[PDB]
């Protein structure tokens, strides 16, 4: 039920702090429980709305915020955004059958349809049932399991979905889009405070292959300098992108040109 889920979720205390402190606040928020801006630092003002929401909802009513109390929260709350008031594309693997979600989900995250597009189609050539041979990769953004799952957690009751234990909403296309836009905040977010420049397609390509942590350095790292030097575990993860066919390593510029020309050849 909900309550497996509310199961493996962390017991809160006041004085915890955290991504599972900001969930719960943003959750008491949306039952109607004011705390204030998530911030995931467990106060007195989410205590106090803790101890009159298990109050309210006839659960042990001591501020610990367990199982019963989490599933209580995952029952209540209400979705600002639920996925569904994104449009399904009326197509697979058609770009003209989602520029319409892209626009939705604009709307909803504020990232441009353009990008979320050419992602679609450098990732998935708009399939968005894609299961990658090489890994658990699925979907329009080819998400992989791991990240999924911190996506659905950290972002998930926003859209209505707090769990996606199988994984398996990867392969719709409405809530792969808005997990897709959310990741690339977080990038773009990351990456232009080290940026005289708002970034690009190309560079959030970058974090989004490497890392928001890996093309941070990267994207600011000597443009003739040899790339696999600096980035090893990259480097022998992509052989065929960080060396010359004769096995030499090229240089940042040379991996950066190569990356941009692979996103070129998905924009407009
Ligand atoms: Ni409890």
């Amino acid at each position: 039920h909900h309550h497996h889920h509310g199961s493996i979720m962390k017991v809160l205390r006041k004085g915890d702090r955290g991504d599972e402190v900001c969930q719960l606040q943003t959750l008491l928020n949306l039952c109607g429980y004011d705390v204030g801006k998530p911030d995931g630092i467990f106060g007195n003002n989410t205590f106090n709305q803790v101890v009159k929401f298990q109050k309210d909802n006839c659960l042990d009513s001591d501020g610990i915020v367990g199982k019963n109390t989490w599933a209580e929260l995952f029952s209540k709350y209400s979705p600002p955004i639920p996925y569904k008031t994104i449009p399904m594309p009326t197509a697979n693997k058609s770009r003209a059958a989602a520029t319409p979600v892209m626009n939705a989900v604009e709307n909803a995250t504020g990232v441009r349809s353009q990008l979320l597009l050419t992602f679609a189609s450098i990732e998935s050539a708009f399939d968005y049932e894609i299961k990658a041979k090489t890994s658990s990769a699925t979907g329009w953004f080819q998400f992989l399991t791991g990240t999924w799952k911190t996506m659905i957690e950290n972002y998930g009751m926003k859209y209505g979905v707090l769990t996606d234990p199988t994984g398996a909403l990867r392969k719709d296309p409405r809530i792969s889009a808005l997990m897709g836009a959310e990741l690339i905040k977080e990038n773009m977010n990351i990456l232009r405070p080290v940026l005289k420049r708002e970034p690009t397609d190309t560079d959030l390509y970058l974090a989004h292959f490497f890392g928001p942590g890996a093309a941070r350095r990267f994207l600011t790292t000597g443009q003739n300098e040899l790339a696999a030097t600096h980035f090893p575990k990259e480097a022998q993860a992509n052989p065929s992108i960080f060396y010359n066919k004769d096995g030499s390593p090229k240089t940042i510029q040379e991996v950066y040109n190569l990356m941009d020309g692979k996103v070129a050849a998905h924009r407009k």
